[PDB]
């Protein structure tokens, strides 16, 4: 039961969402892909992706950046399907749009339809932090894509209270 461990609400029979970290929760099940909110060219600065990477001691941003001088540059709604580095068994990385440069919100639907290749998901809110969006828009495109067990988890109790009311 490692849902024990958090404050949590299940919203259907796919998705719950949960108050912590997303690292955390991922790190208690070892059949998880933990997606990181990426910007185009997955330089994992700050945010989430900076923590994600802090984790893997740096091993995620050098992955990234071979990757990205391989095949260039990402678009918005893109993802990749990455290493895990023991904090998953994958990371699947997706570029969410920038609300701040009026990148169209709706590309939230195929950041969160990548996310249904996996068994078990498990996901901060996409483009809610540095890229501006409202954690309840970023949650609507979520719940309208998924199909598969989804643990959207949320490290602000402000967001989780707003999203579970
Ligand atoms: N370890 C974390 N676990 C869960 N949520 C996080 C974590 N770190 C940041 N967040 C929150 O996830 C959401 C997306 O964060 P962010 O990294 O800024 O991505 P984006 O650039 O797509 O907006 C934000 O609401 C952020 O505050």
């Amino acid at each position: 039961m490692p849902l024990s461990n958090f404050e949590h609400k299940v919203i259907t029979e796919c998705v719950t969402i949960v108050l912590g970290d997303a690292i955390q929760v991922a790190k208690c099940y070892g059949e998880s892909v933990l997606v990181n909110a990426a910007n185009t060219h997955l330089k994992h600065g700050g945010g989430i992706a900076g923590a994600i990477n802090a984790a893997s001691k740096g091993a995620v941003q050098k992955e990234s950046d071979e990757y990205i001088l391989a095949k260039g540059p990402l678009q918005v709604g893109d993802s990749v399907l990455l290493q895990g580095h023991s904090l998953a068994k994958n990371i699947l990385h997706v570029v969410g749009p920038d609300a701040r440069a009026k990148q169209d919100v709706s590309l939230l639907s195929k950041c969160y339809k990548a996310m249904n290749a996996y068994p078990l998901v498990v996901t901060p809110l996409v483009s809610a932090g540095i890229f501006g969006v409202k954690p309840a828009v970023s949650f609507d495109y979520l719940i309208r894509e998924a199909k598969t067990r989804v643990l959207v988890v949320v490290n602000s109790q402000d967001v989780y209270k707003s999203l579970t009311i």
